[PDB]
């Protein structure tokens, strides 16, 4: 008489987040990913939270493991067996880090992006596409790094073009503005474009800071705007 | 060829990387090696299993809090409770398997090979602790049978623990876990208060050993404050 609905699968993803069991959350979200239709603002947030809390603990672990490997290589008399012990272990994490990104980017290219119709939904998928391509480039080297980052820039530029339609004070637009600026500085080795894009987004946010703030504090908003207007007048 | 030193650093590296599922697998390999586990090795065995059972225990009490809220709502959703029940049993399946791994190894490998009096208390404490986690969700006569093995393991630990000094971390660590076992599992508060106070009063008596020479004057006041509170509580 009664079968399981979409709201039940959304609730299970919320229960996974409450229990902090994110491995099961990926499995639950994949069931909703297999279902046809466009995800809600709540559902896309749940997809972002689920995958970030799996790659997060493993990215944090990688920065510890690689520093121990850098410690043993920098030693006066290095043990090659202990170096190999860390090196195989690091590559096992690198195998897992690639697997999570391999899971999401396959789903993004085949399911989410071709089905998307909304303007702000398009930006959210292309930002997420750019983010998980960026994580792959964090440990990749040589020709592999350039090939991965090449498809990463294409995803970020596609995200930036649509986000121009969005208001300057939107969390997705600002979230993209942070992640694009990090991508130039940390991966692409371009500090000039990193400082340019982050400033232009920050200047747009101060201009529409009046929309963020209540009408009680709009006078303090205008002084903050005028203080920023002085700093733009200076250093010509 | 891989030796014990190689696997110890691997078990240390698993702790450094915070990957504890791999830590259990490496500690089982050292358990397969010749001889009894050393003090540094036993300490790693305790850290490895606690950080696997911990996230499962923490998730359990939050889910139970959600389940209690869902059952006592004005508009209860029975389909949601069924979704929670299957999910709770899946955690309970996992909670069983972690405890089934350690207690089978303790009964067959760790305890029978134990020669040290120092090591003996540590294994029986671990025997008592992981039987206690099983009784935390077990119901009816099934709870009675598991707690029966838990009481035998804790009492076996207490006898050998009396040989140890009162300020020992293993003796104090047992005394904390035995007192929790009375209050939370056995529902005996008056015996929980008895054993915890006995360990605390003995620790303050030997508190001069723990504290530095620079702060021995503070220790004597802490002893005198404890001596005053023990006499003022009566009448």
């Amino acid at each position: 008489a009664e079968a399981f609905t979409r709201e039940d699968y959304v609730f299970m993803a919320q229960l996974n987040e409450n229990a902090e069991r994110y491995d099961e959350m990926v499995e639950t979200m994949r069931k909703i990913s297999g279902m046809e239709g466009e995800l809600s603002d709540k559902e896309r947030n749940l997809l972002s939270v689920a995958y970030k809390n799996v790659i997060g603990p493993r990215r944090a672990a990688w920065r510890i493991v690689s520093s121990i490997e850098a410690k043993e290589k920098g030693r006066q008399k290095p043990n090659a067996k202990r170096i190999e012990q860390i090196r195989v272990y690091r590559q096992k994490i690198e195998k897992e880090l690639s697997d999570i990104c391999n899971d999401i980017l396959k789903l993004l290219q085949e399911q989410f992006v071709p089905r998307s119709t909304n303007a702000d939904a398009k930006v959210f998928y292309y930002k997420m596409q750019g983010d998980y391509y960026r994580y792959l480039a964090e440990y990749s080297s040589g020709e592999d790094k350039e090939k991965i980052a090449g498809s990463a820039l294409n995803a970020y530029n596609s995200a930036f073009e649509i986000s121009q339609q969005l208001p300057p004070t939107h969390p997705i637009r600002l979230g993209l503005a942070l992640n694009f600026s990090v991508f130039y500085y940390e991966i692409l080795a371009s500090p000039d474009r990193a400082c340019e894009l982050a400033r232009k987004a920050f200047d747009a946010a101060i201009t529409d800071l009046d929309k963020l703030t209540e009408e009680s504090y709009k006078d303090s908003t205008l002084i903050m705007q005028l203080l920023r207007d002085n700093l733009n007048l200076w250093v010509t």
